[PDB]
């Protein structure tokens, strides 16, 4: 009839390598009306349906999860159906040939969602690096399970890489991970460093500056309610050298 | 092996509606990766897919054509090898629930185009009228076939119905052709007449005035040549009755 099983990010995330074979596997969009069929090639497409995939996927292995109703905030799954604040997963999409074009959240709903539900700051990013060729044969070059914080960086002018356009910022941006060359600028090396960086970045942007003087002992407060331990949060100025070029 | 026949857009029509029976046919776009398959609900995707779909069709017929490499000008398919100048065929599509949301042509390209190229007022026009229902199935509600002149009218302000933006002219829009509801602006009911707007559109816009004053006759010089038989286009103020409210 239906035995369904409760899985953690990291048990879809091996599963998917080893029993799938999703690195060896093929795949395509197609079209039917009528007795014709077609394959599809629109290369956009690829990144917005690998999410709805794996939701077929979850759901055909009868794993039990919640679907998230907003789009704008992690997370895109809960695999815990009792505890929505753990086992939360995140979905993520980009054509491998270039760099990740996907965006991790706008940095105003970011920042204050993180002080309200710091378990955000836990949520794992299942990310899928895609190809599709000119006969329009899908690929999954790579598949990485992240943290928010392995994924982010800091960048030229903020504590953290951003989407900033003529003065006003917008949404926080992934930096390059998985590259082998040592630039000077790397991803965060834990939890604590990338807090540090939104705590600056919430004071260097004038839109979220009103509450950036409380921002430091609410989130350490906050983190303590829902972990029953305390986070040491450094301040940017201290660390900063470690993510910037000077 | 390969026996490929020469049809028409009319035989084109006609086949789809009678031999594949497109009005009760059933579709959808799925997405195969590894052993999962899903059904894929972008509704935008669909209006772009129709004209590959046919591409498809008509190759799996071993019916002869062309493709167009200018994807801002008619046609989609030149159905004469050998006569690209006849036997032309634009496939369009929108969402039946809504009115039609495709264009017809750059006015200012279209213009210049029918005084070198007259024979593209005689392309025909496969319009698929689709839908999309909640579970993703695809399926064809209407199907025409039309000339141009049978798909566009007059508007208020212009003598032919355009996309205008802050008195700056655009795309050439169509109308709603099929509707049983009589108003006062009812499509060209001529090839004369939707010219007589052209031309006079051309004048009326800006952009376009600098070669308004010899329009016509460059025109029906340019008929005369490729169909070897003179047309008489209309003045404008004389017919504009017709196409207008008051
Ligand atoms: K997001
Ligand atoms: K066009
Ligand atoms: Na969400
Ligand atoms: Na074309």
């Amino acid at each position: 009839g239906s035995h369904m099983i409760k899985l953690t990010a990291q048990q879809i995330f091996d599963k998917l390598l080893d029993e799938e074979k999703i690195l060896s596997a093929n795949g395509q969009i197609r079209f039917f009306l009528g007795d014709v069929d077609i394959i599809v090639k629109q290369k956009d497409v690829v990144g917005n349906i690998i999410q709805e995939w794996l939701g077929g996927w979850l759901r055909k292995r009868e794993i039990e999860f919640d679907v998230s109703t907003n789009t704008q905030m992690p997370p895109d799954f809960f695999l815990n159906k009792k505890d929505r604040s753990r086992e939360l997963l995140e979905v993520k999409a980009f054509n491998r040939n270039a760099s990740p074009g996907f965006d991790i959240a706008d940095f105003k709903m970011y920042s204050d969602e993180i002080i309200h539900k710091p378990y955000m700051l836990d949520v794992d990013y299942l990310i899928f690096g895609y190809d599709m060729d000119d006969n329009g044969n899908v690929t999954i070059k790579d598949l990485w399970l992240k943290k928010v914080w392995q994924i982010t960086r800091s960048m030229d002018g903020w504590a953290i890489n951003l989407q900033v356009k003529k003065g006003v910022v917008h949404k926080i941006r992934p930096g390059v991970w998985y590259s082998i060359n040592k630039k000077n600028m790397p991803m965060f090396e834990c939890l604590e460093d990338f807090v540090s960086a939104i705590e600056e970045t919430v004071y260097q942007n004038p839109a979220t500056r009103h509450n950036a003087s409380l921002w430091k002992r609410k989130f350490e407060e906050a983190y303590k309610k829902h972990y029953n331990r305390s986070i040491s949060i450094p301040r940017w100025h201290e660390i900063a050298h470690k993510y910037k070029k000077k």
